[PDB]
């Protein structure tokens, strides 16, 4: 059916290499098929202008794609006097997402920096980033508990995301890759929690348009994949967090 | 209930001033409550690099917000050596949307430029722009038919959009304004066709998160509003297009 | 004689729509023939680096021309990594002009932002902008008096401007439009006060060159038109300012 | 009367060092009192987008002021992510001016680059630049004739400029310097041809305003000075151009 | 002695993970202590303007440092409208270096892109990059031979680099890290070949200054370390290149 | 032997015109053969962020090359939205160098701005700049002593630099020019003090590579030239500094 040889509702092989990079408090290298992203979580007692003594913590994220992470070498973002739209659109998405499952108050007035740097791109880097950004943030926060830097665990749920779409001649597809995301008529990112609720939904029909029926199809497929992801997420994380 | 004094499922008053600006082939000034956007459609026999002799036409759009279109004067985008993220995120959305209802082949190898410049902002400028950008594009194409510059009408459907959201203490709301969009927990733009199908769906829960139930609520409300919009769209357009 | 069907010393029809845009303290939509400019005045207690506690106020202005405001769609200035020369040359002119008739000391240490955004261009947008920028600034300051935010009226005179030129086969022309400004041998912007004095004079002979005689001809014509403008300016403003 | 010890209608001492810098086709170091500008003319067979095969040549100019060319060290323009307004306003003025006395057609489809870099500033750098930019351009074109790269001499006249103004307690002054231009009520740049015609007139009353009488005064003084300049211009240029 | 617990002439532990990233023809992840750099080599039949049909190949390189690769999160280079000096200074160094050991003629008219992206920085990233950039380039070229895309092996030698310096109270140090490079009086990068010759020497005494004696000390130490590096380089590369 | 007709170990004729430009505290026009650089030193009681009340002074430098300072007109750096690499690489070098011979503490909490603007380039502009930048800085500081603005002389040594290299068929060459630096196999800048110590060493073998023997050759030649430079430096400076 599909050129990977996977069923329409099958995720790509996932691997989670923990503590990939020494320095960061939380570091995970998520591999989803050929998509590889380095997710690092860094803590730092400090907050932007509007959180002064608010006893509320923050979570921001930066996302980049190495020039030859893609099939064709894309111009380094630094070369251009500005950060591209995608990077912009994506960085906010990752931060917005992670915050939805963390008690910013219980975290303290500290700030968590999430750096998602894609070293190999083959579709679904946006979502793959969120999935691994969580694990990393968890580990960073998990070991923040140990050293007694916070008394309670701020994480109020598991988080994960996955792309899904419709291919003119194959229908619904779970977890697209560059090939698929490139020719699909309806691209669609879905981000949920362990408790099966939605954090964010972003669907766009570039070629054609979808119906209430199509939608419910994609949502159902995505939900299935995300649960599959959160499981793998639970075993791996295991002890790092109570 | 709401400070406009409108019901939970009532649109703001809409007005369509046609031919607002002489010069452009298509020009419409859409007014949605206090939101006012100037939508101009310009034709131009030419295409980007990848449409050379492809017999395929294009549709691109640029969106700007005059500095004091907002309650607080925002720095002119030109002043900054770069175009902001929103503008970026929005310009693509408008173009992507319009293309979903136009047979780029039947249009020819010409290019349609859509300029949506907001002169007064009070919420839902993104959607209001798409709604009026259509009308303008229709008129431009409509009169392109007359002069026999194309033999068949490329427009394959009507297009419109509308914001919808959830207010902590009021629930579902159709067509938010700046105050509402500002305090809503779940923002959500919806773009559909006359045939009741989806072109794009963008929903984000900044404060909290939504459920499959909430979603189906919003979608249902949006759908209702959009149909209401396409009607007004049909009478006004009337003859300009066959 | 002239295609508008107007005499060499006749101004184009002028209209002043006050309070066009809700948000700004001062907002005027000046229409001069087919030239339409949105002039907004915004107050803001603050000053650049060199006015710290100087008890002196400031007045700066930004000018833009919507992409399809012109007969041919010009590339959006934001698209280019820089602001064009004209815009530059013009923004400074408007600010310089307005300041020449305002007691920056009596104004206070606040700052007035003038945004002149041309929505339809057909010649003399530079001057039309100044003419309307004044009215807007007047209204903003006028209502700044009421609320007792300043004790005395800073405006020390009326201000207005108008283009004038020489056409190879028609001679002196008052208030050119795109067609005329385009083929005239001698373009020339003139900015004066109610008291009949000059604030700025900018004359350039692109094709040929002019003589002391020609000059005195243009200046005399311009002066006539400007007085005509300041009258219309007086009735309209009327009460908004003491 | 004046600190320099010069009469109201006396120019500052002028010197023209030809071929100052080896590399450029035309190079002149103009010294006007304490104002020193390096004017270089560079030829280059090529034209911008709109002169392709038009058989029409171009003339553009860039102007800069070395950081400590002024009494106080001004921030390098490169340091700022943008070119200042003055530089902008001035670069265009120089190019516009030179073009007014050159048959762009007879020049060919080549392009002349004029670089006016001020190494010591003490007033009237804008005008001094034009005066010397001409000489340089003349020499470049003059020796372009010799090598038979063009058959006819494109220069259709001599060009020069000079500042003039009014001092509250001294009246009309010819060729101001930094201290005079700084306290004058009416600044005013005048650019003319050998044939005594005007190319550009730029007058501004910052403090006060001027009358038709004042104007005719300044114009008359400027004209006198410019003729004086074109003479010095004729002997020096001498043979370099037929 | 030193905080790593290593002798003054001991290198940090080095590891070479080959084929780290699938996509690039050559991909190596060099780890030097805590410094980790992803070195990717990409081939591409094409050359800049001045190598058209010259039968000469090229080698260019881009270098970046992920925002939180450093102990403190540095602003993304893309965020700034420009690429920093270091990046500039470094990118050229890497390219210049690699070219010194490759017969650009035997390579063909193709172009090799080297992307050195540092994912974890702890000193000597500049040099570590060159050392790994070679290995990657070797592999890319090595497998270019196999597929018979070139008949002869262009690499004319092995290349490697290493930092060295002087610490106020410890003397000569081989292979500094962030801590050491930060407090050393004399920083100094050295790049040599297998044949023990110099390709580039860059030494700078920020605090103090060095003597002919000091220099010969550093050079001798560096040379020792580099040879050590080229060995590890030989075994790892092993067969990938004849 | 060499086109100039100078021996392999002969410097180009050097001239030092003091007080070239009135305004700056220190101003020197260094001429090395055909290379001409304007070196200006400007004092300014103030320091960047990290020197607040530190009683430590600073020294920064900016370097530019006028567009037609070179044989071919290079694009103005301002035209490009960024400062080139060379300029970057060089500006830092000059500042770094000068600081190595000045007791920043004895200087005070003031800041010295060095502007090296090349008006005619023919090789060795980088070094020529440092050589003259010193003289200028000396004079600025020298006359800072007189007016008793500082009690002790901060300059702890003389500074100078010179390029040196190897020509495929001529060997070692002292003080290259554009032609020589262009075809040399080994370029190499050397910066030393009067006390014969090294401040910075930058050597690069673009074509080939050099050996310990070659190196010691160049270093020995450079050292010879630099001493020759510091002498000329001593007489000229003479009294300006104790």
């Amino acid at each position: 059916m599909r050129h990977d040889g996977r069923q329409h509702d099958e995720l790509r092989p996932i691997t989670f290499d923990l503590d990939f990079i020494s320095h960061p408090e939380g570091s995970v290298l998520i591999t989803a098929g050929n998509t590889k992203v380095i997710c690092n979580a860094s803590v730092e007692d400090r907050v932007p202008p509007f959180l002064r003594g608010g006893g509320k913590g923050w979570i921001t994220a930066e996302y980049s794609m190495l020039p030859r992470a893609t099939n064709q070498r894309t111009i380094r973002e630094s070369s251009k006097g500005k950060i591209s739209g995608r990077t912009m659109e994506i960085q906010r998405l990752i931060g917005r997402a992670l915050r939805a499952v963390v008690d910013l108050e219980k975290l303290g007035e500290r700030t968590i920096w999430i750096d998602c740097d894609v070293i190999q791109a083959d579709g679904g880097t946006r979502t793959a980033s969120i999935t691994g950004a969580f694990l990393a943030m968890a580990i960073a926060i998990g070991k923040l508990i140990k050293a007694g830097t916070i008394k309670t665990n701020p994480i109020t749920d598991f988080l994960a995301a996955i792309s899904v779409g419709i291919d003119k001649e194959q229908g619904i597809l779970l977890d697209l890759n560059y090939e698929e995301d490139s020719s699909a008529e309806v691209d669609m990112n879905v981000i949920m929690t362990g408790s099966g609720r939605f954090v964010e939904l972003q669907g766009t029909g570039e070629e054609a348009t979808f119906s209430r029926e199509d939608l419910n199809g994609l949502l159902g497929l995505a939900e299935k994949g995300i649960q599959e992801l959160i499981d793998k997420q639970k075993e791996v994380l295991g002890d790092s967090l109570p």
